[PDB]
C-alpha cells in the first residue's frame, strides 16, 4: 500500500499542509510526501496505486481523489486545483495523466 512506498509521517505532514480548499501545490506536495526520494520504479508504483481502476491512466475522477490515494482522510481537490493539476500533468492534451506524464510531473518537482 501507499505507506509501504512512502512514509506515513511524510504523508501526514504533506496532507496536513494542504487542508484548505485551493491550497494544493503539486511540486510542494510531491516534495513533502517523499516522492523526491523515490527511484523511478517506485514513482511508477505510486502511480499504479493512484490509478485506482487499473486503466493505465489517472482519469478526472481519480485526479480529484488524488489526495485520498495518499491518505483516506483527505479532502477532494477543488475545481481550481483539478484544472491546474491536469494542465500541469496532461502534456499530450487528452484529459488524463498517464504513466510517463506522472513520472515527469514528479521528476520536475
Ligand atoms: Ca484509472
Ligand atoms: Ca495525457
Amino acid at each position: 500500500s501507499m505507506t509501504d512506498l512512502l512514509s506515513a509521517e511524510d504523508i501526514k505532514k504533506a496532507i496536513g499542509a494542504f487542508t484548505a480548499a485551493d491550497s494544493f501545490d503539486h511540486k510542494k506536495f510531491f516534495q513533502m510526501v517523499g516522492l523526491k526520494k523515490k527511484s523511478a520504479d517506485d514513482v511508477k508504483k505510486v502511480f499504479h496505486i493512484l490509478d485506482k481502476d487499473k486503466s493505465g491512466f489517472i482519469e478526472e475522477d481519480e485526479l480529484g481523489s488524488i489526495l485520498k490515494g495518499f491518505s483516506s482522510d483527505a479532502r477532494d481537490l477543488s475545481a481550481k486545483e483539478t484544472k491546474t493539476l491536469m494542465a500541469a500533468g496532461d502534456k499530450d492534451g487528452d484529459g488524463k495523466i498517464g504513466v510517463e506524464e506522472f513520472s515527469t510531473l514528479v521528476a520536475e518537482s
